[PDB]
């Protein structure tokens, strides 16, 4: 059923060209706030733990999270597909992690800020209620900084949740990074393509860029890119079964949230801040130098670098 069980981006983040399966993430929840997720996909069904809808007339709506788009299923599979109970499917970064599929985007792929904020807060409340470590993964954003979403991100971060979000796809000009990625309390993820330039992976032209003034210090302020990951031509799970290939910072984001789950499960006593620091240090150690604006060190195209296993 799968054309590649181990897509290029999984090999890249594992730094293993002959990787045959992934591992890790046990006990960590990845809340994928997206268009929903195909709950019966062979390669996701073993990890589905929550399924809630934030787009309806009351909220949350439990036991409802249907993907009619594909985007949410695709993102989920990059983070945590497990190969299926027959080992014949695709593997994501953290195949032992739990999936919380929170539908915050309509089937069109666009969502309302109040719904997104509600889901961010709900994920935090569920982390607190269950006593379990949770990563919010948001393959979405806007050029504008909505205060409902910002305040929700702060609330979640205060509860110990890690927030990972797409940089956006409005690049490559300076200052195109969107929100919630551009928030100080969110990890903004840039997209790499499977091309080398200047001896490293290359940032995709579409990936939104941060700002010159605050890049370079390896400390995240508002507007800074943080971590790069594979985003172009990413094969993953799809909403009506099977698989598909799509591109974007949306695809890069779950590589990072999956990596974060893998690291957190290896090191489960870490706070969210400590986990963030570990991820930042991983990225720093793999400097990205390819693509417009990319430079030696921390830069506004690729942030700190490419965090790998
Ligand atoms: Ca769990
Ligand atoms: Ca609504
Ligand atoms: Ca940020
Ligand atoms: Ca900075
Ligand atoms: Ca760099």
């Amino acid at each position: 059923r799968a054309s590649q069980q181990i897509p290029w981006g999984i090999k890249a983040i594992y730094n293993n060209d002959t990787l045959t399966s992934t591992t890790g993430g046990s006990g960590i929840n990845i809340a994928v706030l997206d268009t929903g997720v195909n709950t019966s996909h062979p390669d996701l069904v073993n990890n589905v733990e929550q399924c809630k809808d934030f787009t309806g007339a009351t909220t949350p709506i439990n036991n409802s999270c249907t993907d009619r788009n594909g985007h949410g299923t695709h993102v989920a599979g990059t983070a945590l597909a497990d190969g299926g109970s027959d080992q014949a499917g695709i593997y994501g970064v953290a195949p032992d992690a739990d999936l919380w599929a929170y539908k915050v985007l309509l089937d069109s792929g666009s969502g309302y800020s109040d719904d997104i904020a509600a889901a961010i807060r709900h994920a935090a409340d569920q982390a607190t209620a269950t006593g379990t470590k949770t990563i919010i993964s948001m393959s979405l954003g806007s050029s504008a900084n909505n205060s409902l979403i910002s305040s929700a991100v702060n609330y979640a971060y205060s509860k110990g949740v890690l927030i990972v979000a797409a940089a956006g796809n409005s690049g490559y000009s300076q200052g195109t990074i969107g929100y919630p990625g551009a928030l100080p309390n969110a990890i903004a993820v840039a997209a790499l393509e499977n091309v080398q330039q200047n001896g490293t992976y290359r940032v995709a032209d579409y990936s939104s860029r941060g700002y010159i003034s605050t890049a370079g210090d390896y400390v995240i302020q508002e507007g800074d890119i943080e971590i790069s990951a594979p985003g172009s031509s990413v094969y993953s799970t799809w909403y009506n079964g099977g698989y598909n290939t799509i591109s974007g910072t949306s695809m890069a984001t779950p590589h990072v949230s999956g990596l974060a789950a893998k690291i957190w499960a290896e090191n489960p006593s870490l706070s969210n801040t400590q986990l963030r620091s570990n991820l930042q240090e991983r990225a720093k150690s793999v400097d990205i130098k390819g693509g417009y604006g990319a430079a030696i060190g921390d830069d506004y195209a690729s942030g700190f670098g490419f965090a790998r296993v």
